[PDB]
């Protein structure tokens, strides 16, 4: 499923992602779109053998199972291909974990890169919240 911005930002919002651990919706829905594209079935290979899977690109190698990766964690206890489905309810939950952990939202290079520092506020602008 390719989202909205307004349409993910609510279902975000719903699984309590805005103000987790202090960060407010709008850097939640400015990483998606900047990871994934809004695409919840976004997928990219990296160097290293493991993959990105979904709309916060959550990694095989500490993450998820994709039977591919050598030495996955799965620290998300779930297999990859439930972080691709049209409901983000695996990922947002995996990804609560992955931003609990130590270096917060800047495990997401797209995040770090391109919306940390920014008006992240204007990606929920004229949104029914
Ligand atoms: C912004 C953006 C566009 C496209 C993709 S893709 O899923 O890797 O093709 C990811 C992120």
């Amino acid at each position: 499923k390719v989202f909205g911005r307004c349409e993910l930002a609510a279902a975000m919002k719903r699984h309590g992602l805005d103000n987790y651990r202090g960060y407010s919706l709008g850097n939640w829905v400015c990483a998606a779109k900047f990871e994934s594209n809004f695409n919840t079935q976004a997928t990219n290979r990296n160097t290293d053998g493991s993959t990105d899977y979904g709309i916060l690109q959550i990694n095989s190698r500490w993450w998820c199972n994709d039977g591919r990766t050598p030495g996955s964690r799965n620290l998300c206890n779930i297999p990859c291909s439930a972080l691709l489905s049209s409901d983000i309810t695996a990922s947002v939950n995996c990804a609560k974990k992955i931003v609990s952990d130590g270096n917060g939202m800047n495990a997401w290079v797209a995040w770090r890169n391109r919306c940390k520092g920014t008006d992240v506020q204007a990606w929920i602008r004229g949104c029914r919240l």
